[PDB]
């Protein structure tokens, strides 16, 4: 509350580490149905029903120009790259699956790093 802090978290190498984590995900051999953001005009469906479309390259310059304010809302966009994918696409899918492995791979990476 006012005047009355926990002790400060060191925060200065989370711009950093984010990228190195965001690396290596565009690098993993399962990224290639999130690198880019899905096409609009050629995908049925998916402006409709996918609210919020996010994707590894528009998180890639979100990060790069500042518009992440901290490291949570940096892991809610890769998170909602996953949510949108499970939304729209069959868990028996070569998609579906792709998505699944890459949350996983995030979701460990993440931990790892930071807690």
């Amino acid at each position: 509350s006012m005047s009355v802090k926990k002790p400060k978290r060191d925060d200065s190498k989370d711009l950093a580490l984010c990228s190195m984590i965001l690396t290596e995900m565009e690098t993993h051999e399962d990224a290639w149905p999130f690198l880019l953001p899905v096409n609009l005009k050629l995908v049925p469906g998916y402006k409709k029903v996918i609210k919020k479309p996010m994707d590894f390259s528009t998180i890639r310059e979100k990060l790069s120009s500042g518009q992440y304010p901290n490291l949570e809302t940096f892991a809610l966009d890769v998170r909602l790259v996953f949510d949108n994918c499970e939304t729209f696409n069959e868990d028996d899918s070569d998609i579906g699956r792709a998505g699944h492995n890459m949350r996983k791979y995030f979701e460990k990476k993440w931990t790892d790093t930071f807690k």
